[PDB]
């Protein structure tokens, strides 16, 4: 759990930057054979240790996760900075990946969102709130095969309550419940899987654009959403529509929203 950085080689080329550090391709030595990793790094020029603090309650998450369609850690390290080192999923972030491939079937799309829909039902099981279901959050290892990712802001639920009570705020994703009262369950993972259907079928467009959080908040509290993106089948339109049930109670749980993805993509395939 504890990695040794010897064995450890990063790439000096970012995959991607943020407001933490970077992140790094590498390559892991692990029994015999190497790994083909990604590695999260933190910036620390000083070392607000509560930074530190936040990566490694991101790693005590995934540390708990077992799942195919979940990105899979592979430890930390406590080198010349502080690491979060995963299995690496080549072709990286679903949004970005199909505003370069708008080639890419529906059928294909349906089956990426599907095993998101798989991959949220065991978190949901688990009684885990993401907290930031999104497409940039989505990676593919394969065309066929994508995988969640990014358990910074996740936290496991208290075993007497269905959800998790935030401090002051992302808006784009969220769920009315989580703009005005801060509470965050499995059903608002499910209103910002909505949305990450709403950017699938897009090819990768931004949510609400243009739009400031304040007039996309007024926006869905007058029962107004998306329109269906050009080319998107009904069907997955009329299923985020579900997903954005103002009501948290009436709105679907995972279980249900991906039965009715398994229902429609064998549909599309048997069409
Ligand atoms: C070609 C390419 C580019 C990029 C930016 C990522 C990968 N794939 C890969 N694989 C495993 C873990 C991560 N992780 C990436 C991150 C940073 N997230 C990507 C979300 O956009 C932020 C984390 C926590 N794990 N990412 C692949």
């Amino acid at each position: 759990v504890y990695l040794d950085r010897k064995l450890l080689t990063l790439e000096d080329k970012e995959l991607g930057s943020g407001n933490f550090g970077t992140v790094k391709k590498g390559y892991y030595q692990m029994k015999k054979v190497v790994k083909t990793v990604a590695v999260k790094i933190l910036k620390n020029e000083a070392n607000d240790p509560a930074l530190k603090d936040e990566l490694l309650a991101e790693a005590n998450v995934m540390q708990q996760l077992d799942n195919p369609y979940i990105v899979r850690m592979i430890g930390i390290c406590e080198a010349e900075s502080w690491m979060l080192v995963m299995e690496m999923a080549e072709l990286g972030p679903l949004n970005k990946y199909l505003q370069q491939n708008r080639h890419v079937k529906d059928k294909n799309i349906i089956e990426l969102v599907h095993q998101v829909s798989m991959g949220m039902k065991y978190l949901e099981e688990s009684n885990f709130v993401h907290r930031d279901l999104a497409a940039r959050n989505v990676l593919l290892v394969t065309q066929h095969y994508a995988k969640i990712s990014d358990f910074g802001l996740s936290k496991a639920l208290r075993a007497d309550e269905n959800y998790y009570k935030a401090q002051t705020h992302p808006v784009k994703w969220y769920a009315p419940e989580c703009i005005n009262y801060y509470k965050f369950s499995s059903k608002s993972d499910v209103w910002s899987f909505g949305v990450l259907m709403w950017e699938a079928f897009s090819y990768g467009q931004k949510p609400y654009r243009g739009m400031k959080g304040s007039e996309v908040t007024a926006m869905l509290e007058k029962g107004e959403r998306m329109g269906c993106p050009a080319g998107c089948p009904r069907e997955m339109y009329d299923l985020m529509n579900l997903c954005w049930t103002y009501d948290v109670e009436n709105r679907p749980g995972f279980a249900a929203v991906e039965l009715r993805l398994r229902n429609y993509y064998y549909d599309v395939v048997n069409l």
